[PDB]
């Protein structure tokens, strides 16, 4: 397909239920929310996850993403014990210390800026530090390329042959795998010295998981998973982060709202106090407005799903073995769903978007496949636009008229976003 090229490529030719081949495989993609509900609401039951087959040797066949049954169960277990509310909450002052240093850093003094170089950096740095502790700048630095390499691979031809981006893209994922295994290692010494905790991170976290039996998680299963983390950690929050401010600039009423609703978080804070989970809470408006960002330029069209027995969805009937895709281009993008869908209106998701129909708005999916880490992209979201309205008093686009691509999934400006700053 053309996904950089086009996007809404729909057959009124054909119902909803329209089936196509996708990756040498019977796809019928179910358009609509009820075909949305469809996939997403029966796994396991009816259907069950398909990645395509170049993607299992990139993450691996021991991530959640990769593993189905009672197994993604217990990894999405062991993952809640970091993602879950409760949990995310313990990770809210590093996350916040490193975004505030990273614009003080790379923005507060300057006049112009590139959005997206710098956006990307401080996406990755705080994983590399929520993830295994990393804060050595060089050490975030090359992991950071590495997974720039192994994330070339994923788009590519799948061809491992000498001097092919998906062969160079697996030479990376093994360099990638080696260091991960040295970080578990000393990880494991450090715990029995007393030199970590068990929840000051994610690889802590993991390793100390252990299921109802007391089984713990393999090694190949936790570098699996931290690979299949890494990929649906970078380049999906980097897309709303690069592009708020965007879309805020050729709505600047929307802008204006934000400013109120974050600078009177603070009127009610003391000089030096932190922001807390609480003050998170209290930026509705602010979250309204990533909400309406995710809708408009969705970072993932949607996924697809192997059918695990025969379906009689609507009159037709979908056999097994047959793939299943859902898109976010039936709804988010049609005013049927979404009135004056071309329009930003954050309105749209006013009163913790109770007003938001079932299976139209779906950013991070649904069911058992649903976002791990979507609390965790919305905390670095909010926490990001708090720094920069906090340092700086206005920004000016350098082009208002830059286009918004992708090469060829993540939705971003086409130009890095360069704005001029004006600092408080
Ligand atoms: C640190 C950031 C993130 C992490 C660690 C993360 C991790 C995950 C994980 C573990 C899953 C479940 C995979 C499975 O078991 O099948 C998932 C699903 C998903 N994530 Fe993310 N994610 C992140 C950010 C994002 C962002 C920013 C978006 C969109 C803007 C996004 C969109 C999705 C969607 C749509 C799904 C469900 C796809 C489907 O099954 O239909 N994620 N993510
Ligand atoms: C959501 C999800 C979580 C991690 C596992 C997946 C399958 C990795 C492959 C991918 C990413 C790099 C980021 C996002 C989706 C799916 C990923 C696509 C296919 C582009």
């Amino acid at each position: 397909n053309s996904l950089e090229q086009f996007f809404d490529e729909r057959v009124k030719k054909f119902g909803l239920v329209f089936k196509t081949s996708l990756i040498g495989h019977p796809t019928v993609v179910l358009c609509g929310p009820a075909g949305n509900r469809l996939i997403l609401s029966n796994e396991e039951k009816l259907v069950q996850m398909s990645w395509p087959a170049q993607f299992m040797k990139l993450m691996g066949e021991n991530s959640v993403a990769t593993r189905r049954g009672e197994d993604h169960i217990v990894m999405r277990s062991a993952l809640a014990g970091f993602f879950g509310p409760g949990a995310l909450q313990s990770y809210i002052g590093k996350m916040n210390t490193e975004i505030q240093s990273h614009i003080n850093e790379k923005w507060k003094g300057k006049d112009e800026v590139n959005v997206l170089p710098l956006v990307r950096e401080l996406v990755f740095n705080i994983s590399a530090i929520l993830f295994f502790n990393i804060y050595d700048k060089q050490e975030q630095d090359r992991l950071h390329k590495l997974l720039e390499t192994i994330l070339v691979g994923s788009f590519a031809l799948p061809i491992d042959l000498p001097g092919f981006g998906f062969h160079r893209a697996l030479q990376g994922r093994a360099k990638l795998n080696k260091i991960m295994l040295s970080l578990i290692k000393k990880r494991k010494e450090d715990l029995q010295s007393g030199s970590a905790t068990a929840t000051q991170d994610l690889l802590s976290v993991l390793l100390t998981f252990r299921d109802d039996k007391g089984t713990p998680l393999t090694n190949d299963e936790i570098l699996d998973n931290f690979s299949s983390l890494l990929h649906a950690s970078y380049d999906t929050t980097t897309s709303p982060m690069a592009l708020i401010f965007k879309l805020l600039s050729s709505n600047p009423e929307c802008y204006q709202k934000v400013v109120q609703e974050q600078l009177e978080i603070l009127s009610n804070k003391e000089e030096g106090e932190e922001i807390t989970w609480k003050d998170l809470k209290a930026m509705k408006y602010t979250w309204q407005v990533a909400q309406e960002t995710l809708r408009m330029f969705p970072p993932v069209f949607g996924t697809f799903r192997k059918a695990i027995t025969d379906i009689q969805y609507d009159g037709y009937t979908i056999p097994k073995g047959w793939k299943l895709l859902w898109t976010t281009y039936s709804t988010h993008p049609k005013d049927l769903y979404f009135n004056e869908p071309e329009k930003f209106m954050p309105s749209r998701f006013d009163q913790e978007g109770k007003h938001v129909a079932p299976y139209t708005f779906l950013p991070f999916g649904g069911g058992q496949r649903s976002c791990v880490g979507w609390e965790f992209s919305k905390m670095e979201i909010l926490l990001f636009v708090h720094h920069f309205v906090k340092t700086f008093s206005s920004y000016t686009p350098v082009d208002p008229d830059e286009k918004i691509s992708g090469d060829p999934l993540p939705p971003l400006p086409s130009k890095g976003f360069s704005i001029k700053l004006f600092p408080r």
